[PDB]
């Protein structure tokens, strides 16, 4: 269908992260734990990463920090 840039969503909580990226029409998700700086919980960044122009039916992972 459409395709959309995928919003910046670093740092952000998982909960946060979807509903913004609910906004530009992508609803689904995969998710991965990593070692980050972040916060657990928060999103490290994303795959396909921010600013990609994909389809809004793409499977989008989200990088999630557990500290």
């Amino acid at each position: 269908p459409a395709t959309k840039d995928i919003p910046d969503v670093a740092g952000q909580t998982v909960d946060v992260a979807q509903k913004n990226m609910n906004v530009y029409g992508f609803t689904k998700f995969s998710q991965a734990s990593v070692d980050s700086p972040r916060p657990a919980g928060e999103v490290t960044g994303t795959n396909p990463p921010a600013g990609t122009t994909v389809p809004v039916d793409s499977v989008i992972e989200l990088q999630v920090s557990k500290g």
